[PDB]
This record gives structure tokens, sequence and C-alpha cells, in this order.
């Protein structure tokens, strides 16, 4: 896309040979075992990309860019049966064909295939530092520990007396490993600004917390 | 390789590239800050895949066949300093080889990087149903489920009374989520064949247990 540092012909090479545009976010597209056999890249929005287990649980493990890929863990993963990787996080604007086409231009270069390729490696480089913490049922200290670090990704919002991201306490089920439940006594003082202050789901760490 | 229903000429085009002949197993090659420069193709012999938490846990995670991928990891990963992943399981033999001029040989054809490619996305698929697993603590049923599991694996080994898989109860402090001590009942009842029979660290499920 235009108007941002990019630099990415092939991608706009692709991007001709595709269609962006999504719409705001709970718009999952495939993670109940629906074949995956459409790609959608995401352009623009980002998404919460989750997974299920051996015991049906289904719960964020990962999440995207403003230009990250999605439907892959099916076109590329060879798995054909939805496996699990997409759920909106926000309106966004995928880039979304189906893989019988795009695979052909995927194969019309070999650096388009392999651009993808690393977004996936890269959430297996995601995926190995992280599968014990939440699991550490560590929630004192693991869940604000979350919402500072919103604070040092593209999400933190400025705003006339603090700088916010929306998270439910949902993404803290998955990301401490409580439900919103323990979190939910957290989550529950950050309106009480006992330790942040959440303008309704929005979280804005004022400054001091 | 020959002698076995392989079929893979691309592949004996890759080895034919490359250095098969690994050693005995607890020759790990790449798991502890290692730039991952080099690759391994295990083409007999499998190993024992681990991961680096947030908290330094570096526990396996995944594991091999005769005939996958080492070190792509690295090489295709894009990690370049271990990334974690590698710690031999059995006596391999790798095709090993610098990705310097394998990534060129892997460039000559179009399927040899997706053939492994693919490899890792099974491992996504692997990562991606068995994160919470272990970490529900389910030791309850959750031990022997493992080593009925080996019993369905290339592993079983039949011997003149019973077939077994040499298991430590490591394997089990990762896949069960406890340290071979409460699973450290459980091994121990093993060899008292309250559960099962292990004949040492080989566990022979004998035939009702």
């Amino acid at each position: 896309v235009l108007g941002k540092p990019q630099t990415d012909p092939t991608l706009e090479w692709f991007l001709s040979h595709c269609h962006i545009h999504k719409y705001p976010s709970k718009s999952t597209l495939i993670h109940q075992g629906e074949k995956a056999e459409t790609l959608y890249y995401i352009v623009k929005g980002s998404v919460a990309v989750l997974i299920k287990d051996e015991e049906g649980k289904e719960m964020i493990l990962s999440y995207l860019n403003q230009g990250d890929f999605i439907g892959e863990l099916g076109l590329f993963e060879e798995g054909q049966e939805r496996s699990a990787w997409v759920r909106a996080k926000t309106a966004c604007e995928v880039a979304e064909i189906s893989y019988k086409k795009f695979r052909q231009l995927i194969q019309v270069n070999p650096d388009i295939l392999m651009r993808l390729s690393a977004q996936m490696a890269r959430r297996l480089q995601v995926t190995s530092e992280k599968v014990g913490n939440l699991a550490f049922l560590d929630v004192t200290g693991r869940i604000a520990q979350t919402l500072l670090n919103l604070a040092k990704q593209p999400d933190a919002m400025t705003h006339p007396d603090g700088m916010q991201i929306k998270i439910t306490r949902q993404e803290i089920g998955q990301i401490v490993g409580c439900s919103r439940e323990t979190v939910g006594r957290i989550l529950k003082m950050l309106e009480d600004q006992n330790l942040i202050s959440a303008h309704g789901k929005t979280i804005v760490v004022y400054g001091t917390r």
C-alpha cells in the first residue's frame, strides 16, 4: 500500500491480484474446521490468531500486524481443514483471495511465498518462547505485565490524559493463563484505578501505573 | 536413502549435496544461542525438539522422524541465534550441511525448501494443539497416556514378552507438565509393574497395561 514507508513492489504485485478489504472485528474466518482454501492478507487491521487444543480449548495464541498474512496455516501449512489461526482483532482490510490462483503468483516469485513463510516461522519463534509462560499461572504481575506490553506496541492510543489499548480480560484469560476471573479481580481494580484506569474496556495506563 | 520406500529423487539430489552421518543421542546441535547457520537433515535417527520459554525453561516440545529436518528453525525461521529446536533423541544420521550452499540447491528446486517448510508448518500443527495440554497438570492418566502413544509410533520395539519404547520420565516432565516427580510416582510404579513394566528405562507395556 502507498502513503506508508513499505517499499514492497512484489506485494503491490500481489495486492493487485487479490481482494484488500475486510471488516470490523470479530470476524473470524477460519478456525472451526473450515478447509482453509482461501487466504487473507491482513493489509491493515490486526487479528488474534487462536488455536485449538487436545481438549477443545480455542484460545488466542498469536496476533498479527497491519501487513501480515492469514490462512497461510491452511495453504502453506498444508492443513486443509481450518487448523486454527484466525479471529479478527481489529477492523482490517485483508487482501484475500484463493490460494489456487495465489499459489501460482507465489510460484512466479520465489520471494513471495518466502516472505509469508518467514512470518509463520516468526510465530514459531513466538510460540516457542511463550508456551509454558501463561501455563505458569503467574497472574501475579502477569496481567498488568501485558498491559504495559501494549504500551510498547502500535496499539498504545494517545488520549488527552493517557494512552490506552482496549484489552478485554478475555485476552488476559489467554495471555496470563487464568480466566477473566482471577484476572477479573485485577481488571476490576483497573476501573477502580487501583492498578490502572480502564475507561470501559479501553485500558489507560495513565502514567504512574 | 535407498533400501526403504522413499522415492524422493530430489532428496537424493540434496543428500548427495550434504553430509549424512550423525551420532548416538544427546547430541544437541543448536538450542543455547548458537547461530543456526548450519542445517541438519535427520535421515535416520530422530531427535527431541525443545524450546526456551520466557523464564528460561528449555523443554522438549517436539520431535522428529527418520527423514525430517533440523536447523530449519535457524535458516528458514530467520533465527540466526539458535532460537531452539534440537537435542538428539536417537543415534541418527543427519544430512548436515551449511545453508549457504544448501540454500542454493534449495533454491535450484522450488519443491525442496517447500518440502521442508511444510515440515515446520506441521510442527505449527503440533504446537497449535498441545500448548495448554501439558499445562493442564492432567498427570492423572496423562502419563501412561503418552506411553501407549509410543506404542502407536515407529518406536514400539517388539521383544519376546512385550513391546517397549524407552522413555525417561524426563520426557514425561515435558509431555505431562510435571517433573518426573509426580510422574516420578508413576514411573516408579512402572518398574513395580503396578501400571506397566519398565525394563530399566525402557518401558514395556506388556499388554494388559
